[PDB]
C-alpha cells in the first residue's frame, strides 16, 4: 500500500525526533491543557514532521490531530488522524514507553494504522483485510479463553474524574475474577499490546478519537474485537473502550454488565 | 568496590541469557508455584547463572534466591540475595518488562544494589554512602514536593487476594488526590524508577525480601525514603512497602493513614 508506506515513513521520521528529544531532554517543557494533561514543544514539532511528511505526496488529505484540530484538504474522502506522542506525561517524567500513533480512514473506515515505539524501535502496522505486524511478524493476539489468570491493560480518568468511583468499581469486579493489570500511560501501546498478546485485554473511559484509532484496527486485524462498555459498536461516540478477543470482551462485558 | 563489580557482572549475564530467551523463545515454558505466580526454565537457568557468577569470587558467601531458599555458606556475615527474574509473567507474555535483582547485605546492612533492565540496557546501581547511578547518571529522584498531580507505581495483590478490596480502597484515597498510576510488572524497576524520578512513588502489600532488597537501596540514596504502610521500619517483617521522597511518603501516608 502506498498510504502505508507514507505513514511508516511519518511515524519513524516523528519517532526519531521524539527519541532524540528524550535521550537530549535539553528544550523540552510542557504547558497545560487541562489538569493533568500537558503539551510540549516535542509534541507540536513532531506534529509539525508528521503534517509536512504526509503533505509531500497527500497534502489534499484532510489531517486531523490532537493539538491542530481538523486541517481539512481538498479531498476529504481520505482523512489522517494523528496522535503526535502518545504518552507525554511518560515522555516529561523520561519513563521510555510512548509512540506515534497514525490513522487513515477513506470515507469513515479505517485502511491501515501505524503505532511506533521510538524507544524499542518496535513498528506495529495494519492494514484492512491484510492482517496485522510487529516489525515483520504477524499477530494473532491472546489465546486466552476466560478471564481467569489474564492481564488487562487500562487506563484512569484523570481527565474525566467524575467517573473515579465508577472506574475503581469496575476495575474491583474485574480484579474479583482476573489475575492482575497493566497501567502503562500509552493507549496506543496498550492497543498494540492487546493484538501482540503481551496483554490479554484492554478497557479505558472516554478516550479521545486519535487515541484509539490506528490502534483499534490492530486489534481487529488481529482477530480481536472492539466495542463500548455496553457491547455496541458506538464507542466512535462515546471513548468507552473495551478491546480484546471476542471471549475476553465477552467475558469481560458479562463482568462489567 | 569489588563486590558492586561482580554483581554487575552476573547481573549483566543473567540479563544477557534473559534476553536471548526473548527474542528466541524456543524452549521457554512455565510451571505454576501458586496462583497467578509461574516459574520458567529461564529464572532456573539465569540463577544458575548468578550462582556461579557469585561462586567465583566468593562462593563462600551466603546465598538467597526466591527459587532456592537460602543457601548457606561459610561466612554468613555477608549475604546475596537474588531475584533472577522480576517480572517472569511480563516475560512469559513476551512483555518486554522485567530485570534482574541483587543486593548484597553485610551484617544486615545492604552495602550494594543491582537492577538491570534487559531489554533497554539500562543498568541500575547503588552504594552505600556513594549515590545511586543510571549508566554513569547519578540519580535524585522525584522534586515533587506533594501528590497533586503524582504518578504512582503500584502492584495488585494477586498472591495475596484476601486483602483485594483493601488495596482497592486504598486505591481510590489515593486517587482522589494523585493524578495516576502506573503498573508495570516489575517491583524492582519500579523501585528503580522511584530513584530514577520516572515515577513519584511506589506502593504494594507483601512483597517478598528479594523483590525489594536491591531497589530500596536505589531509593535511599536517591534521596528517598522506605517503609511499611504505618510509617515504621518493620516492613522486613511485613513485605508491605511504601517508597519515595520524603514529602510523598509523608502525603501518601497521611492519605492512608
Ligand atoms: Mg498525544
Ligand atoms: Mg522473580
Amino acid at each position: 500500500h502506498p498510504m502505508l508506506n507514507i505513514a511508516v515513513r511519518a511515524a519513524r521520521k516523528a519517532g526519531n525526533l521524539i527519541a532524540k528529544n528524550y535521550e537530549t531532554p535539553d528544550a523540552v517543557e510542557a504547558s497545560q491543557k487541562g489538569s493533568n494533561d500537558f503539551v510540549t514543544n516535542v509534541d507540536k514539532a513532531a506534529e509539525a514532521v508528521i503534517i509536512d511528511t504526509i503533505r509531500k505526496s497527500y497534502p489534499q488529505h484532510t489531517i486531523i490531530t490532537e493539538e491542530s484540530g481538523e486541517l481539512e484538504g481538498t479531498d476529504q474522502d481520505v482523512q489522517w488522524v494523528i496522535d503526535p506522542l502518545d504518552g507525554t506525561t511518560n515522555f516529561i517524567k523520561r519513563l521510555p514507553h510512548f509512540a506515534v500513533s497514525i490513522a487513515v480512514r477513506i470515507k469513515g473506515r479505517t485502511e491501515v494504522a501505524v503505532v511506533y515505539d521510538p524507544m524499542r524501535n518496535e513498528l506495529f502496522t495494519a492494514t484492512r483485510g491484510q492482517g496485522a505486524q510487529l516489525n515483520g511478524y504477524r499477530l494473532r493476539g491472546s489465546t486466552a479463553r476466560d478471564l481467569d489468570g489474564t492481564i488487562l491493560a487500562t487506563g484512569f480518568p484523570f481527565k474525566a474524574k467524575q467517573y473515579a468511583t465508577t472506574y475503581i468499581n469496575i476495575v474491583g469486579k474485574l480484579f474479583n475474577e482476573c489475575a492482575d493489570f497493566r497501567r502503562t500511560g500509552s493507549a496506543a501501546l496498550d492497543l498494540a499490546y492487546v493484538a501482540a498478546g503481551r496483554v490479554d485485554g484492554f478497557f479505558e473511559i472516554g478516550l479521545r478519537p486519535w487515541d484509539f484509532a490506528a490502534g483499534e484496527l490492530l486489534v481487529r486485524e488481529a482477530g480481536g474485537i472492539v466495542s463500548d462498555f455496553t457491547g455496541g459498536h458506538n464507542y466512535m461516540l462515546t471513548g468507552n473502550i473495551v478491546a480484546g478477543n471476542p471471549r475476553v470482551v465477552k467475558a469481560m462485558l458479562a463482568n462489567m454488565r
